[PDB]
């Protein structure tokens, strides 16, 4: 099972500076001397290299853009069965009840029961019927990585109104609530830790010196 | 690092009816299934076999008795030496005053920091001074496993007073403070989270059948 505490997202995609399996398990290794309790990883070849820098347990995803489709977080088997070789103990994926390239949520949800029995399943999701939709398929974890990054969440942040979206997530599901998207501080992370998230996932603010160096920048620009 | 939470001692020494390396591993991965955060195991062939078997990081000891010496936990560097090779993230060896048969409890550091720079260091002390002095010495995790198990803490048990020895260490040092022994229900692992402990090790209540079937006996024999 995934510890209480910080959950280290080391993630470059292609043209990001950072972009390399190497790198991101360097950055797993930094996150891990720093007391990261886990990492979220991207695409089975990365979460192989952070496997072998350290032994956190991995939360893995494929991020692929298909045609005909916006759902890009393991949308289908083949993802799911990449993320089996990987041997990541936690599965995420796009969680949304949106079109898929082929097989349904429900679906992938017992591909993944079936042919990863060991393998624990995370919900990305936007909204809170989402969370219960998810909570009912009986995930182990359920993430707000979502909320503001689907076409009808647009202009929605986590931390908008003092975590209220975070706040009505936890209530509405008594399954593990992960607060991930938009965590960027550790006052943020102090906040949903005490509203009762079992894990906070950061990414951008620790793996991501591009984004930090640009918060940097936007304060003598205000 | 070790995370917070649940630490499960999967031991059994040679006269012990589960004594066995392959039945050790599976206690460990009954320990992961529930929900620990980690594992207490002892000798090199039962550390390696836990650690083919889960990823969950390991406390590694040697028990082994030596004549002129009352320190029997990860007494000498014979004892060090199988734990670097079994590749345990942390080392616990008795941390008190007594006379050790070989090297001194502060050349065992030295030997450690030296040998293996990536190895973590817990202290199993029995005093309030003994903690102060794993602190002196640089100790990553103190824990109070010999308290009332020494010639000079006879009578004192971790839980006596509302677990003011554990109160005590706790206010004594800034190491992260592990509460071991005598941890033997959930009520008291509550309690001993709820004082500020990083961790607490549970090990007869979980992986000890005689001594639980002695416990449920005992109640009718009151
Ligand atoms: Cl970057
Ligand atoms: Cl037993």
């Amino acid at each position: 099972m995934l510890p209480h505490g910080l959950i280290v997202s080391c993630q470059a995609l292609p043209d990001e500076p950072l972009h390399s399996s190497f790198i991101m398990s360097k950055m797993a290794l930094a996150a891990y001397e720093g007391g990261a309790v886990g990492i979220r990883a991207n695409t089975k070849e990365d979460i192989l290299a952070i496997k072998e820098t350290v032994d956190l347990p991995v939360i893995g995803i494929v991020k692929r853009d298909y045609d005909h489709s916006d759902v890009f977080i393991t949308a289908t088997s083949k993802e799911v069965d990449e993320l089996i070789e990987s041997q990541c103990e936690v599965i995420a994926l796009d969680a949304t009840l949106q079109q898929r390239p082929k097989e349904t949520l429900d679906e992938l949800v017992s591909y993944i029961r079936t042919h990863a029995p060991n393998v624990e399943i995370m919900a990305d999701i936007a909204t809170v019927e989402e969370a219960k939709n998810a909570a009912r398929l009986g995930f182990d974890y359920i993430g707000t990585t979502l909320h503001g990054y689907t076409s009808y969440t647009q202009g929605q942040l986590l931390y908008q109104n003092d975590f209220q979206f975070l706040k009505d997530v936890l209530q509405s599901v008594d399954a593990k609530v992960i607060a991930e998207g938009n965590v960027i501080t550790p006052d943020m992370y102090k906040r949903v830790m005490d509203l009762g998230v079992h894990c906070s996932v950061v990414g951008g603010a620790i793996t991501r010196p591009k984004e930090i160096t640009k918060r940097f920048v936007q304060i003598m620009e205000d």
